[PDB]
């Protein structure tokens, strides 16, 4: 069992036009996610916003109350929504206890509550990506599935964007105080994707994302890889063109 | 007819990393190719390729000897890969005469000889996309079609980049000194098309996008074309484009 976390200072546009490929990389990408029996965090000043992964290998995994939290429990003012993209997993928080497997998510709202990751099996370890943020109230907890989502067909074959956008922790579905997230799922042969993190699976490993970034008139890009996330300004694009099909999820909060 | 013609200076791979969006689109983009009665060139100090375009509507467009070239033909120590990439025209140069509809390519060798366009129907034009570089002796003329052409099939569905490459004016289908050229067609719902290298698009509706990268490996920008646009691709650069729709390009290399 090891937390690591790090803090990351948000930016003004007209800075962030400058920027070289080694600083994009360094400021908005998330690299290292998955490590076992490890839970790695990024803390964003942009909305506070905390996005991590979880990969219990053969050891239950505590969500650590990391010092920029200033709080007993992760979750004392917070709240979050989880989504397993590796094997049969289970998250307890206090007493409550949930299943999932892959693709399915789950919402889990304030409280003092110790929150635990583990995989059923160490050989098909569990991958447990989350987003989250400051909540003033207590909303209940929700497993997700695809089968309560709100699902939105989009592009074409001619586009290569065909895909389909699996709406699930949002307000449609369930209460929660800013957070929301989804899944969305390209259609084989297509690629395009036409503050907000996003993270990118379900690719091979010799492929990659194109993920774009900055201005209208004045874009950037950075290069990215499975089981990776990015940063997303609010002042910033947030297209991706990969070389191979994909899924990805995506989370927001703020107004 | 107007000929018109800009000189673009090469670059360090150290000061390119510097550029923002403005600069890449002044050096490397070539936006303005095809406009009715000019021959618009770009006359470029990576390996002296000169690219232009040239729309002849009504009238018959002759290819100047530009400044640059210090000469008193185009040709006289140059070579040069044309496609028509529009409706059927004529080439000629000296006495002898091409036909060429889309999609059919003509190597023109080195030799003092006027060389001008024309389109059958002004009503549909011809749009003659051309690449040139120095040539030190004269090979024979010679019109490339697709039905000539060294074809190879190349990409899948999978990775949005199932391509036929029809390597037209290259050394297994004809002699050139330096210059070869080749026309890639990418399938319905491909996007990915894939020295110094020039590459220009087009069969891609006008409502769509192609970009394409540029820069070192670890350290790449992109700059976003359109339709019957070209790019200069220098060769410390990667040179992969992804658009929004799948597309037709040409490319035309040179140098060692």
């Amino acid at each position: 069992m090891k937390t690591n976390y790090e803090i990351r200072y948000a930016a003004h546009p007209e800075d962030a036009k400058s920027y070289d490929t080694t600083r994009i990389r360094r400021d908005f990408l998330i690299e290292k996610i998955f490590v076992p029996n490890e839970v790695n965090m990024v803390y964003s000043m942009y909305d506070r916003m905390v996005v991590g992964g979880a990969l219990p290998v053969g050891e239950v995994l505590t969500l650590e109350a990391i010092d920029p939290l200033k709080a007993p429990f992760f979750l004392t003012r917070r709240e979050m929504g989880i989504y397993n993209v590796g094997g049969p997993g289970i998250v307890k928080a206090g007493d409550a206890e949930f299943e999932l497997d892959y693709k399915e998510a789950l919402y889990l709202g304030s409280g003092d509550r110790v929150v635990t990751f583990e995989s059923k099996d160490a050989a098909h370890p569990a991958k447990f990506y989350f987003n989250s943020l400051t909540a003033h109230r207590n909303y209940p907890d929700r497993k997700v599935t695809k089968a309560d989502a709100v699902v939105a067909e989009m592009g074409s074959l001619e586009g290569s964007n065909h895909r389909n956008i699996n709406k699930m922790l949002v307000n449609q579905v369930l209460p929660t105080c800013q957070l929301q997230m989804g899944m969305t799922e390209l259609a084989p042969g297509s690629v395009w994707n036409t503050m907000e993190a996003y993270f990118y699976f379900e690719i091979p490993e010799d492929h990659a994302i194109c993920h774009f970034m900055g201005e209208v008139g004045e874009t950037r890009h950075v290069w990215m890889k499975g089981d990776q996330a990015v940063l997303s300004p609010e002042w910033s694009i947030h297209s991706a063109a990969a070389t191979h099909n994909y899924t990805f999820i995506w989370g927001m909060g703020g107004e």
